[PDB]
């Protein structure tokens, strides 16, 4: 059997192990493809394995050899699984493998925004200490998390793990929880309808997918909703922010920071109104990516595999058009 | 009708909390700072000084004869002698417990950023990195995950158990050593251990014990060498409490993956310090205890003390046994 990946550096640029997939099949793993590449490269795979690179009908048209597709990540946007399901090929993704990797960049980004620790480091290297008129200093006022309300946008896996951590932080805990109805064993904590968040939450961290009932979900009117002082916290998906209400909330003071892993456009402008924003911290799209989550995705990747091997596919996202 | 001179105000209220609950009690004035030379003139006249480190010294405190109490803005008082205030019938209250909640958590803040590096990326963004790279994302660091790594406490008061439960949290277990307590918890993996089994077993170290002769460089060559390689060290306590020179080496060698700072043996430090050259070492400038909260607290918990001094049963004192 005779699996490529198309994409495979970012899951392991080198620290991690193809072992669990190689006892499977033949392997070749491409670092990354480009567009004009994918049909060459996918040319005689039973399986192909993919992150971020496109699969669309007309590529999926073009091998007839593709009996299984497995998706290198828990969304799939980039693959028409549909065209998939009707040329009947089962794709599969992996949920659960960044849960802890992704709620703990939340904090990351968000205790960042309240103690700028890398900010400080850098000053004392220019010697702001010696040149401070006091014992200590800080350029950036110093926040605590405790007694906020942390404000939860989607109560899933990852939404869950950053409520029990901001419980654990001292904070107040609360989620709107449209898929599920989940009452999580500690307290304060109380559902809300999304309105009710806005006004509510000290600290909003988004966690829901991109859908039309979510586009733009973080917009200029919600934004006036809220407590001046707060801040925003953003893993999911960009188009779940107005990218232009959020710049000018920082600027206006509405919101005291924001901390954002993605972005509606990925590679951002320079002229992107949240890179001239102040208070914003920016990561490229890494939160789900710590050495352990990665080890996870391989090992879920393999299983997924072995499943399709065994003639009962598992974590199967087009089950509706085979 | 009663005088109250805060000789250095500034570091408490930057003009980011009020002065409101001190002012209700007396005539208040509020100096940013004080020089030396300048102590004397400024607590003149005055029944209540406020010091968060000017110093105070016997004589000091004989040049105020009108001086009926001092309140230190901190939970330390290293800097006043409490002594030689109890002989000349000064009561000193200090401030215990108003920055538990920003020490743990800053903690987290420094441990996070040796983690994941959050405002190395945002730099490398600004510099344009993500343009540049090949990839949809990219890392210069690898990306650190807290579950599953065990964190060591030294010192298991209250900063101590607010990180072990905050560690818990974030999916960690937690081993501490706890001399001065055998304090429970209820959460699992716990464990009480010796000091130098903590260093053995312990991904991270964090410090929460006071300086005595005893803990003076706990954190030594010895203790490190126990450590196994990739481990993290934070210290938002007392420099002293670790060797610098060993520490560096730690970090140069790779023993150490990183250390988070707050202190240091010299505060300012000088160029020459080895933690200033040592590699994946993040030092902030002794404001741990300084969210906008903590200070808001020791403000209050200020005012009481003041109040309580007034209505004749003074709180939190530190120089009971010299009155």
């Amino acid at each position: 059997m005779r699996i490529v990946a198309l994409d495979g550096y970012t899951l392991n640029p080198g620290d991690i192990s193809w072992a669990p997939i190689e006892e499977l099949g033949e392997l070749v793993v491409h670092p990354r493809t480009p567009s004009d590449k994918i049909i060459e490269r996918a040319a005689g795979a039973h399986v192909v394995l993919t992150n971020k690179v496109p699969l669309d009908m007309s590529a999926l048209q073009a091998l007839p050899g593709l009996r299984f597709v497995s998706v290198l990540a828990t969304g799939y946007d980039k693959v028409d699984v549909a065209a998939a399901g009707v040329l009947g090929i089962p794709v599969s993704n992996v949920p659960g493998y960044g849960t802890d990797s992704v709620a703990q960049h939340v904090f990351a980004l968000l205790l960042e925004l309240c103690r700028r620790t890398a900010l400080h480091d850098h000053r004392i290297r220019a010697g702001a200490w010696t040149q401070s008129p006091d014992w200590c200093f800080w350029d950036s006022t110093q926040e605590e998390l405790t007694g906020k309300t942390m404000g939860i946008v989607g109560f899933g896996n990852t939404g869950r793990r950053v409520g029990r951590i901001a419980n654990a932080l001292g904070m107040n805990v609360i989620a709107y929880a449209p898929r599920s109805r989940f009452d999580p064993d500690y307290r304060p904590f109380e559902h809300v309808g999304l309105d009710e968040l806005f006004t509510s939450a000290d600290v909003v961290s988004l966690h829901c997918p991109l859908t039309p009932e979510t586009e733009g979900l973080v917009d200029a009117r919600r934004l006036a909703s809220m407590r001046p002082g707060s801040y925003l916290i953003n893993t999911a998906r960009g188009p779940l922010l107005d990218e232009r209400a959020v710049a000018e909330a920082l600027d206006s003071g509405r919101l005291a920071g924001a901390g954002l892993d993605v972005l509606s456009q990925e590679p951002p402008a320079a002229d992107n109104p949240l890179l001239s924003a102040k208070n914003c911290l920016i990561t490229p799209h890494l939160a789900w990516a710590s050495r352990t989550a990665r080890r996870t995705l391989m090992d879920s990747t393999a299983a997924n595999i072995r499943s399709f091997i065994e003639g009962t596919p598992v974590n199967v996202v087009n089950a509706a058009h085979l």
